[PDB]
């Protein structure tokens, strides 16, 4: 719960729908990271009907990318490595 | 075989090792696209022992990223959407 908005509807993607959809070909979960354009994010096509993200790691690093998943600074265009979420990006 | 280098050893990753390893947390295959930092690219850690890529899509678009997989312009840092490989990036 709580996303600096109102209601986090964390679009379920990946194997069993555990990941979250961030963009057209970009889906990143907590411990599933980001599948940048894959069969798992194919279901993200319905993210066009949802103009509200799900919280999201407030790690805007790189050329404008926030930490969307462990060790990956993704933005509304691509994905980028980021030392902030690199260490067992999760705490071990 | 085409190897504008010498020998394509296409590091097998993803489900059954069909994808290829491009970087530490970035693995993109032909029809598997790119898992930017995932359990599937975790095996890419051994890509440090291999300083030779595998061919790779010669489509350096974006801020220096080549087409590593359908509709994804990835570079030696991150991944980016690219209209060049967007259309059934493959030919249908």
């Amino acid at each position: 719960a709580v996303l600096d908005l109102d209601v986090r509807t964390c679009l379920p993607c990946g194997p069993g729908g555990k990941g979250r959809c961030f963009g057209p070909s970009i889906c990143c979960g907590d411990e599933l990271g980001c599948f940048v354009g894959t069969a798992e994010a194919l279901r993200c096509q319905e993210e066009n009907y949802l103009p509200s993200p799900c919280q999201s790691g407030q790690k805007p690093c790189g050329s404008g990318g926030r930490c969307a998943a462990a060790g990956i600074c993704c933005s509304p265009d691509g994905c980028h490595e980021d030392p902030a979420c690199d260490p067992e990006a999760a705490f071990s």
